[PDB]
């Protein structure tokens, strides 16, 4: 991504063959914001699903919305159901 005041996370969706990129400010993005950006971006149903993110590099899963993903982390985005369909 643009080196400087941009912060870019390479996130590949499980539905995608490629990594996509959220450009955010700061250094890291809280999962709540990370998911909320992506859900609106890609058109996810947040009424049915939540967005489950796993790191592709460390393999760490981001379970809570407070979990933070830095631009130095390329993560995998998995769509999971909230609490209806299971």
């Amino acid at each position: 991504g643009p080196l400087g005041s941009m912060s870019c996370v390479h996130y590949k969706f499980s539905s995608k063959l490629n990594y996509d990129t959220v450009t955010f400010d700061g250094l890291h993005i809280s999962l709540c914001d990370l998911k909320k950006q992506i859900m609106g971006r890609e058109k996810l149903k947040a009424a049915d699903c939540d967005l489950q993110i796993t790191n592709a590099q460390t393999k760490e899963e981001y379970t809570d919305d407070n979990a933070l993903i830095p631009k130095n982390s390329s993560v995998i985005v998995r769509r999971i159901p909230i609490g209806g369909v299971k």
